[PDB]
């Protein structure tokens, strides 16, 4: 029923906000994307770009995923994102997050027809 390229938009793309909204923020967002519904996802980032300048990262610079696979692109350009990272005494179903604001290129995943973003690999 969900596509990837809409999986990927659910979790990682937030267009709305330039920046990190606030010290509460990962612990609202990876509730409200349902990334807290089976467990504590203990790692994610966030996105804060148009969706169509994060689709053109598929058409920029193709480097190696962590994977191995060779469909990974980073993007020419730096991004605001958000990243989440689950707290030491973050117990499910209370997940807890530190939110960290910054400026860096993303590393995404592309396939499909149209080859879109369907996998956030790395900021850098």
């Amino acid at each position: 029923k969900e596509t990837a390229a809409a999986k990927f938009e659910r979790q990682h793309m937030d267009s709305s906000t330039s920046a990190a909204s606030s010290s509460n923020y990962c612990n609202q967002m990876m509730k409200s994307r349902n990334l807290t519904k089976d467990r504590c996802k203990p790692v994610n980032t966030f996105v804060h770009e148009s969706l169509a300048d994060v689709q053109a990262v598929c058409s920029q610079k193709n480097v190696a995923c962590k994977n191995g696979q060779t469909n990974c692109y980073q993007s020419y350009s730096t991004m605001s994102i958000t990243d989440c990272r689950e707290t030491g005494s973050s117990k499910y179903p209370n997940c807890a997050y530190k939110t960290t604001q910054a400026n860096k290129h993303i590393i995404v995943a592309c396939e499909g027809n149209p080859y879109v973003p369907v996998h956030f690999d790395a900021s850098v």
